[PDB]
């Protein structure tokens, strides 16, 4: 028993982190087979961030303008190209530590582990969710660009995020590993800001099931609700609408606890309306939305 | 910016996890150089857990009663011994992936990363604190025994915990890597229970400094306190007494934020007395005590 915000073991990703330098700009890159992936703004100077034309900047570079360092070993760059907002540097050596991997573009509400890295060196690992507003509430300092987010499934690393920037509210924005931003953001300095966010309802319900699995039951009630009356109150509290697909996703947790999904929705309605009255759930005094139904199942009854 | 419950990258420890089997009992072991470390209760049957005499049980075993599996490879056991509550199995092959490492016995209030593992296979990584009552609030299922806790410091892994059991409140107990339990617990089935716990005051103060570094300031006030009046209210709220050594430890964070330690104590006093009144600090509606001063410094201004 017990329930923690657990990240995936990070070793498979650690073996892929490298340092990329162009001019005076250094950031992290991801070295898979004979390719190194990094944010294209490594080719930017201080003068170019306002409105850069990356096609222009890149055509003015050659392979030798890119210094890739993997541990102590320098990797020679033998080709370079741009794909959306990521630069791909072909190197003359395939990473011997390449895991089985794929690139995935995730949906909002999905979770993933971030390996924070500086100068190609991993610093820490933590779990987070893609917010409905396409930002992530990370922990990133100067030099963290190029750090990646990922899930692991039976020894296959699915990479889903590459870090690019910090927004004025202190939340973070970035791309999939094919260089497409999550949300409306662009890699230039503009007035862009996070839109209004919402709470990930299906995840809150998953976490309430985790609490029951772990013996917190105080928030249950004898009531039920219809999906539409529930979605009425969710709209009121800035929660995402719950779909029938969400209900189907929550089926296994419902079956394991004997608590119908719409009954758990009646508990969530009561918690939204009444607060928690000085009590906690799984050691939190707030409703937690960073655990998917799959996260709960993995952690509570699996290995 | 941003502040997350961040664990150490786990790769150096992943390369050391193995599976140990004795009879019908299987758990995790830690393979460093030519030694595998695991809980001695791997030699226990279902009939022996009440009051086992481990010297007896062990003298009745030979090297061939222990099956050690590292990935797909079987490791041959060539010696065995007991050290407190850990078994040491000398194997004929030194782990090629052994990191620079040491064994440390930590003090209550110190934090560390746990690599949860099942059948020698890492499942997840998370951060936690040794509680004042010498238990940890982990996330552990059947098969997790032998999973370890650790810190990393410049490529040296300091191992400080090995998992052994779950107490009736759902919290966890275990040993250092030399097999000495944290707290009064023993490796047998008895009425043992966690004692009353307290909140780790110096850590709460560290985390309030993290909040200031990150722009949460709403809880500050113009007041100061003396150490003794503060410790009076801390005693009242089941907080650990704050020492001058704690104050000295918090010095660098004080210096970086310009907030004297005793002034931050006056803020904590006000928060204890008044609650948070529907507000949050670093995304929490409770006062967080699982971050040491060193954790804050590492995460907020370092790599
Ligand atoms: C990222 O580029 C990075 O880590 N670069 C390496 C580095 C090393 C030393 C100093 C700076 C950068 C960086 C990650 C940011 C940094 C700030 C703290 N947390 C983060 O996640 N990303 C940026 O600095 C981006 C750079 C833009 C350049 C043009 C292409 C798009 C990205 N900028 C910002 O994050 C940012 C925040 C902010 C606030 C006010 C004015 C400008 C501004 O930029
Ligand atoms: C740990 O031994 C383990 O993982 N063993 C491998 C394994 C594989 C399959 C089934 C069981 C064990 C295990 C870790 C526990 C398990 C329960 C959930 N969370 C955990 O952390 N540890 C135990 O099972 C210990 C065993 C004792 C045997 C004698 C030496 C001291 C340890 N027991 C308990 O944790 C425990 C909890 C509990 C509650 C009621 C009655 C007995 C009881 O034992």
């Amino acid at each position: 028993s017990g329930f923690r915000k657990m990240a995936f073991p990070s070793g498979k990703v650690e073996g892929c982190m490298v340092q990329v330098t162009c001019g005076t700009t250094t950031l992290n890159g991801l070295w898979l087979d004979d390719v190194v992936y990094c944010p294209r703004h490594v080719i930017c100077t201080s003068e170019d961030m306002l409105n850069p034309n990356y096609e222009d900047l890149l055509i003015r570079k050659s392979n030798h303008n890119f210094l890739v360092q993997a541990g102590n070993v320098q990797l020679r760059v033998i080709g370079h190209s741009m794909q959306n907002c990521v630069l791909k540097l072909k190197v003359d050596t395939a990473n011997p530590k390449t895991p089985k991997y794929k690139f995935v573009r995730i949906q909002p509400g999905q979770t993933f582990s971030v390996l924070a890295c500086y100068n190609g060196s991993p610093s820490g690992v933590y779990q987070c969710a893609m917010r409905p507003n396409f930002t992530i509430k990370g922990s990133f300092l100067n030099g963290s660009c190029g750090s990646v987010g990922f899930n692991i499934d039976y020894d296959c690393v699915s990479f889903c995020y590459m870090h690019h920037m910090e927004l004025p509210t202190g939340v973070h924005a970035g791309t999939d590993l094919e260089g497409n931003f999550y949300g409306p953001f662009v890699d230039r300095q503009t007035a862009q800001a996070a839109g209004t966010d919402t709470t990930i309802t299906v995840n809150v319900l998953a976490w309430l099931y985790a609490a029951v699995i772990n013996g917190d039951r105080w928030f249950l009630n004898r009531f039920t609700t219809t999906l539409n009356d529930f979605n009425l109150v969710a709209m009121k509290y800035n929660y995402e609408p719950l779909t029938q697909d969400h209900v189907d996703i929550l089926g296994p947790l419902s079956a394991q606890t004997g608590i119908a999904v719409l009954d758990m929705c009646a508990s969530l309605k009561e918690l939204l309306q009444n607060g928690m009255n000085g009590r906690t759930i799984l050691g939190s005094a707030l409703l937690e939305d960073e655990f998917t139904p799959f996260d709960v199942v993995r952690q509570c009854s699996g290995v």
